[PDB]
């Protein structure tokens, strides 16, 4: 459970992300795909992309980055009270998209790295630890739904 002070650190940096949702979404998905190429293979929509320049030039990838970060921002702003938001996301990601929890760990690393690059003054160690806790809570709660449905592993 995050404290109020931890949530304030999380949402303070997230308010900075929302100034350029699309650029953050690009940087995060590209980092994910470069650092963990198995993740790109899960996207029929993107797996034709073979270089970082092609990824950066894809408007559709930019659009999807906004989709992803909008969903995450709505979860973070619930401060843990996010059951309604996680139900459909866990269902689609477990049963339709077939995304292991481990890949949610990978995107969480990518998010933290990009926030550190873009917002160092609002993403010191205290905020890094708080965002790591928020993303762990996200994964814990999604993992419980995966387990219900027979997909935790
Ligand atoms: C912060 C974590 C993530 C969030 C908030 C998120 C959010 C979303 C949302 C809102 C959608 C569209 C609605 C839906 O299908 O549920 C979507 C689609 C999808 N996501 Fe995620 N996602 C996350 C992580 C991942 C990861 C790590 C992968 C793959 C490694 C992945 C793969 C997919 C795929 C394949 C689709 C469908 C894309 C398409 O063909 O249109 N997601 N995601």
């Amino acid at each position: 459970v995050l404290s109020e002070g931890e949530w304030q650190l999380v949402l303070h940096v997230w308010a900075k992300v929302e100034a350029d949702v699309a650029g953050h979404g690009q940087d995060i998905l590209i980092r994910l795909f470069k650092s963990h190429p198995e993740t790109l293979e899960k996207f029929d929509r993107f797996k034709h992309l073979k270089t970082e320049a092609e990824m950066k030039a894809s408007e559709d990838l930019k659009k999807h980055g906004v989709t992803v970060l909008t969903a995450l921002g709505a979860i973070l702003k619930k401060k843990g009270h996010h059951e309604a938001e996680l139900k459909p996301l866990a269902q689609s990601h477990a049963t339709k998209h077939k995304i292991p929890i481990k890949y949610l760990e990978f995107i969480s690393e990518a998010i933290i790295h990009v926030l550190h690059s873009r917002h160092p003054g609002d993403f010191g160690a205290d905020a890094q630890g708080a965002m790591n806790k928020a993303l762990e809570l996200f994964r814990k709660d999604i993992a419980a739904k995966y387990k219900e449905l027979g997909y935790q592993g």
